[PDB]
């Protein structure tokens, strides 16, 4: 029967630190990790700026000789994998190696990597492809790379459901452990489209704000001067341990897992509904899920990814699932400051939302100068509110209308 | 306790045909789907063969405009879709639609897009980028355009986990029915690689047989003249439902999938481990998951890619899992007449196990004319086995070590 799920160790890059210790502190401080991009020209690009990584170092995690066939997404997703294992204490065994197992996923996974390998097909010819094309590419290889260095023979799988790719990876894996198929799981997502291909294909969308000068206002969810999401690159990661698992050997527990929401909208490729029918669904799953009284939600990190649609979808979806308690909660998007880091968005967002439930603390929606129309919660502009929060909700929404919800609380 | 999933639907796209009996004919008659490769220029590659899906018509499914959105793996996935609801007779409504969900996979996604797009980006900019670029590419709109048709709210997500992507969809999807998440599933895979950059990126790692003279004669597994995999493109969708559901509406049942196993290598990225110790896991996890003993399993549809390091491990794997039961039972390569569908594969190959249940014959390996050392079991050379099958099982083995089993059973 059913077995709970704890959270023993998390791992993170994001635009706004190398770690988790180091990006909670920019989430807290309102800081903003938007900046024009530096790795590539976009002076043809209608957006010039995103949430890069900086000052990452492969070689506290991998052998350059290693890091050179992998693409930026896998790289991420080990370090943000290999922060997480370490944080836990965790020791793989003989003894329990069969039972660990890692879903870490991506939405798009290694854009820049196929758009070089496709420069060299087209400029000299197929003989200059990388050796290393597939296996230092394709999404499935964090999952691959990371059971091959730690030793991890658990389940080993991938999931790939766009921008909700990390709050599925994250709900699915805690499911394995559930159910008995695992006692613990490394799961999130990773991130790095900010190549042509992902600036250009976002940009032909017209998805992506175009505030070229003023990168650190561009993300402003529910503000009525929103123009589109900004793009973020990074990695989260969390070992998800059974209960008995974790007290037996004495782990740290940062909070326990309780509930896990999926829905389809079966609305639009893109766009989200109006009136939030299927984060509705979702959320309503995620919280019968968990057997709670939706009054018992103290703090949302919502998707908040600063598109017209998607923002006030998310406003109609929580004032349906909570009715009077909408104006009781505090719902914030941290995406305000790390950016839409897409495939990986969960993964860090179920870290702040962890976070917030150890510090006592809901992180502000930064850029929240005009609330838009309907916006009239508790959406904690410009600064950090303390406030009791035993019960914690991330939402996710996805192309295709892919929905994901986990509720976290509190573990004493 | 767990609830019981049938098959009540299947949908293919295969080099053998448009549609499951066609391809199925194929099979027994021990027919190739593998040619050179038309329309492409492969004039500097060194395969210059493989399995093309032969007169697809996506209008049968989608209008001219939507399919100009859609890659064509998620043509084909799509294609195997609507076969599989429409073959399982199944009525969505009001009542049903949120128990009806989609795990639809790809191993790579959306190369022939990225390559087109790449053409666009490189010789005229970004501003030539389709669009519909990112919709259109991204691995989970088989999930995504599929419930949006056929209005499923039931879990929508896809899954990519290389060559083995096939085989975790439908075992995740059954899990979903077995643990009450879903009363349906439509699960599988769907590939298109046949671009440069799959022939260009599995040619850079020599893993293709490069046999131009004999397209036909190149898959051919345990064979001692084998020289890597044939890279196929195609789809295959199964209709999964919960057992009371299928009888309630009177739904033709193929089998009941009774057994469902993963495992990690933790090996190396692309090469398994000679002894198939991670094979034998996954297996011997599967048949726990049926409760059945190794003895009771009549008929294999193997891996079987025509791999030297790849066939070689999957029979230690074999006799290690089954002793002295492992000549009892029949094992064939289905990739000795389709090739290797990668994502694909096990979605196709679950579809052959099924029908080798309904007719209790076992497919033939072609081209088995010189058995490699060791490889000394029943592998059904040449020709197709009539025989008792009451239980089959599906192998899929991809790069990151990441293996999957399904163990399907008659229902009476
Ligand atoms: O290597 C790292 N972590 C893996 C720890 C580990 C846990 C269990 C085990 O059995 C083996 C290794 C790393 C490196 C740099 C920064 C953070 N973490």
């Amino acid at each position: 029967s059913r077995r709970r799920v704890v959270i023993t160790g998390m791992g993170m890059l994001s635009p706004l630190g190398l770690d988790v210790p180091s990006s909670w502190e920019g989430i807290l401080a309102g800081r903003s990790g938007i900046a024009p991009i530096e790795h590539m020209d976009l002076s043809a690009y209608s957006t010039r700026f995103g949430g890069s990584v900086k000052g990452f170092n492969v070689e506290e995690y991998l052998s350059a000789k290693e890091a050179r066939k992998l693409d930026l997404f896998i790289q991420y997703g080990l370090a943000a994998s290999f922060q997480a294992v370490r944080d836990s204490g965790l020791e793989v065994t003989d003894a329990n190696r069969e039972r660990i197992g890692v879903s870490m996923g991506s939405g798009i996974g290694g854009l820049t990597n196929i758009e070089n390998n496709c420069r060299s097909l087209f400029e000299q010819g197929p003989r200059r492809i990388s050796p290393f094309f597939v296996p230092g590419s394709i999404i499935n290889m964090v999952s691959g790379f990371l059971s091959i260095h730690l030793g991890l023979q658990g389940p080993n799988y991938a999931l790939t459901t766009a921008q909700t790719t990390g709050t599925h990876s994250i709900g699915m894996a805690a499911r394995n452990i559930a159910y008995g198929e695992a006692d613990v799981m490394v799961a999130g997502g990773s991130e790095m489209a900010a190549c042509g291909l992902g600036l250009g294909g976002f940009g032909a969308a017209r998805a992506l704000s175009t505030r070229n000068d003023e990168p650190t206002r561009a993300s402003r969810p529910w503000d009525r001067d929103r123009d589109g999401f900004v793009l973020s690159d990074g990695s989260g990661a969390l070992v998800l341990e059974e209960l008995e698992h974790a007290r037996a050997r004495g782990a740290r527990i940062y909070a326990e897992l309780v509930g896990f929401g999926m829905s389809g909208d079966a609305f639009h490729m893109t766009a989200p509904p109006e009136d939030g029918a299927g984060a509705a669904r979702c959320m309503k799953n995620a919280l019968r899920d968990a057997g709670l009284d939706p009054r018992q939600v103290d703090y949302i990190n919502a998707h908040g990814t600063s598109t017209p649609a998607g923002d006030i979808a998310e406003i109609a979806a929580v004032k349906s699932v909570f009715g009077e308690h909408a104006h009781a909660l505090s719902m914030s998007s941290t995406k305000s400051m790390t950016g839409h880091l897409l495939g990986a968005a969960g993964a860090v967002e179920a870290i702040f939302s962890v976070l917030a439930l150890r510090d006592q603390v809901a992180p502000p929606t930064i850029n929240l100068d005009n609330p838009d129309e309907g916006c009239d919660l508790d959406l904690v502009a410009h600064e950090a509110k303390p406030r009791k929060i035993d019960v914690a909700l991330s939402n996710s929404f996805g192309f295709g209308g892919t929905n994901g919800t986990l509720v976290f609380r509190r573990f004493a």
